[PDB]
């Protein structure tokens, strides 16, 4: 791979607990070139994204959340083995809350916001007899997210909090490459990944094939299913095409 | 008069600086029972009222505020000319508020709410040559309106503050008694006052007409302007009557 153009889309739903449930699914567009680093091979690029979150509380109603982000990466990918990539996204939110009070009260909520999120990653790729692997890798991520606050003079206030949260996350991935006759590269893999929250807990269960389909194609496809404090994901969807052009 | 029913009409236009303006208008309706205190004359009885507060901020937008409310009074009458009443106002409210942020952003309120009000008031009348009186007047009143919050987890906060203030009046009115050919009282006033709050200041002019047209009718109107720091009522509308029965 020299570089290329790329597709993405994911979608998870999230059961967060004491209490909301939302859907999160989006859509991102990329692109990077490649070059040799002796030792290595570096990755550089950017891309743009749609997303899109769709929120219930209990009795009450909740949010819709609609965003355009941009953003740029660079991953390296070692000879040895080890991979690491860090990422920066600049969004911009469109949010149109709707509440209920129980007591009959209804507040209702339109507004732009903005979010930055960077993330660094790396990991190591163990090949083990029969070209089955092993990959622990790490994933620091930092984001935040802009508030707003206005206020009706003697009577009513209104603020949404600029909240700022640090994720680190610990995992580990179990395949085997597998040859197909002519060029194909089917590679199932099966992981576990534990990853917290602190926000100014949880475990992870899940499945992916990854494809190598002769002529520069690529096909990743993955499932995840986790379980924690706060937290409650009992489906989550990762889809993705790489054409190596 | 040994009691009797009433009804009150008023209309006040409120000009608040920074800002904004807000017409409040009301219907009250009351009943009192009349007794012979030796050296006095004392009456106590009940109303009910309908208000209406219509907000305007300059390019957002405002509430509306509808409200029932009870209450319940006493009034004594002295022979020498000392008069107070005091008065207690329980009401629930209803507001529709609707702001926008300059930024795009469109926040959208309903709530019900509750308020009371207490006022005491006293003052003495001194009469003149010719049927001219004066008339110094206190009034100090309290109130409280209720407060509600509450939050869409992970984003926004919402909260309605209760507010609590008292207030001073100082004032003074001169006018004739006049009695026309009949049994006819016509009684005109000027009236000067000072008014401000504490919430956890202003001066007033204006004048007025109470008639009592023979076979226990009474009619008052009156109008009043205000000049303060905040606050500016370019117009202020009472009328009342009261059947003696």
């Amino acid at each position: 791979d020299a570089g290329g153009p790329w597709a993405r889309t994911f979608s998870e739903r999230q059961q967060i607990s004491n209490a909301y449930d939302q859907t999160v699914s989006g859509l991102e567009i990329g692109l990077d070139r490649g070059w040799s680093a002796s030792g290595g091979r570096w990755y550089a690029g950017g891309l743009l994204g749609y997303t899109y979150a769709d929120r219930t509380y209990p009795g009450d109603g909740g949010g819709k959340v609609k965003g355009l982000h941009v953003g740029g990466y660079a991953a390296y990918v070692g000879d040895g083995g080890y991979y690491l990539d860090t990422v920066l996204r600049l969004g911009r939110y469109d949010q149109q809350y709707n509440i209920a009070g129980t007591d009959g009260g209804r507040v209702t909520a339109d507004y732009r916001t903005s979010g930055a999120a960077w993330s660094l990653e790396g990991g190591r790729r163990f090949e083990l007899p029969n070209d089955w692997f092993a990959e622990p890798q790490a994933e620091v991520m930092l984001w935040r997210t802009s508030g707003k606050r206005y206020r009706a003079s003697n009577g009513l206030r209104v603020k949404v909090d600029a909240n700022t949260a640090t994720l680190g996350r610990l995992g580990l991935r179990f395949g085997r490459r597998i040859a197909l006759a002519g060029g194909n590269i089917v590679q199932p893999y099966a992981r576990l990944g534990w990853t917290q929250e602190f926000k100014s807990g949880r475990v992870e269960l899940g499945a992916g094939v990854d494809a190598a389909l002769g002529k520069g194609h690529n096909l990743y496809a993955s499932y995840e299913y986790a379980a924690g404090d706060r937290i409650n994901i009992p489906w989550s969807f990762h889809a993705g095409y790489r054409y190596s052009f």
